[PDB]
């Protein structure tokens, strides 16, 4: 505790289950322009 020599496990523990990332999924929300008839 505080301020790691020892070992309290003996062997590291992995996750079951691999997680899954996905990828991301940005779009494009709208375009404008300033100066403009319409």
């Amino acid at each position: 505790s505080a301020t790691t020599p020892s070992q309290l496990l003996a062997a590291v523990h992995s996750f079951a289950t691999p997680m899954v990332v996905a990828a991301a999924v940005v779009a494009v929300e709208s375009t404008t322009i300033s100066p403009n008839y319409n």
